[PDB]
């Protein structure tokens, strides 16, 4: 069952397996008023003939968009490796610069949640082959990353559809920010809501929380913690890893 602890290798590249591109671009965003730069990964055997579903991925705080790929995430080596496996089927992995810093700005780990939605979504779905609907959509990342996670796709659920906060930080919004309907929107229409962490990260507390409320109330997700994981790469590899698989049984690549 899942989730689970991966096996010796799924991050690492495999002889005979297909390789997607992880491929640098650049955006005109209206939230900074600048060119901002992100990543894509396109899943090996990419066409235009066909859409597929997208996975904004998000790194932590002082990070940047290689993070989750030779930053160590390896999120391309991960996919590329499932999706050889047949536990998931193709899809884009977009990972942004999280810091929309710019002029004026007083936090722009919170102005990116415009920039994701009023520009970075709206370039990847006219530049790229993808299906647009929530269904079809889902949002994960760690740390800082984590916490935007929580804090994007909780309060827009009209967008996203499958939830992945890794180690969340104290950016989190509190519980009745994240679900001002007591969790109404999010029993009925979130089809993942994945929370993970490592028993050693100092961060634990506030998944920790957001769990809690979860259970006192009746609003369903997977809470998963590595014994004596820490605040490290060795907690969020095996964090995407699950949760990609997670996401394809949700839903996310269904056609
Ligand atoms: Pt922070």
């Amino acid at each position: 069952s899942l989730p689970t602890m991966p096996p010796s290798g799924y991050d690492q590249v495999r002889n005979g397996v297909p390789r997607g591109q992880v491929v640098n671009i650049s955006y005109f965003s209206t939230a900074t008023n600048s060119t901002r730069p992100a990543r894509v990964y396109l899943p090996p055997g990419y066409s235009k003939d066909k859409k597929y579903s997208v996975l904004y991925l998000l790194h932590g705080i002082g990070g940047s968009e290689n993070d989750w790929f030779e930053g160590g995430g390896r999120a391309n080596v991960i996919a590329d490796n499932l999706i050889a496996e047949g536990k998931i089927k193709p899809l884009i992995i977009v990972t942004p610069n999280t810091n929309a810093a710019g002029p004026g700005i007083a936090d722009g780990y919170e102005n990116f949640t415009k920039d994701l939605l009023n520009s970075l979504i709206p370039y990847i779905e006219s530049n790229y082959s993808v299906y647009t609907d929530r269904e079809h959509r889902a949002i994960a990342g760690l740390s800082m990353g984590g916490g935007q996670s929580f804090n994007i796709g909780l309060t827009n659920l009209d967008k996203f559809a499958y939830i992945g906060p890794i180690s969340a930080a104290p950016n989190t919004y509190p519980n009745e920010r994240l679900f001002p309907d007591g969790g109404k929107a999010a029993r009925e229409k979130l089809k993942l809501l994945f929370i993970a962490c490592g028993t050693n990260d100092s961060l634990i507390g506030f998944g920790q929380r957001v769990h809690e409320y979860c259970v006192a109330n009746n609003i369903n997700h997977v809470y998963w913690l590595i014994q004596g994981g820490g605040h490290d790469f060795n907690v969020w590899k095996p964090g995407l890893w699950n949760f990609l698989q997670m996401a394809d049984e949700a839903g996310l690549t269904r056609d």
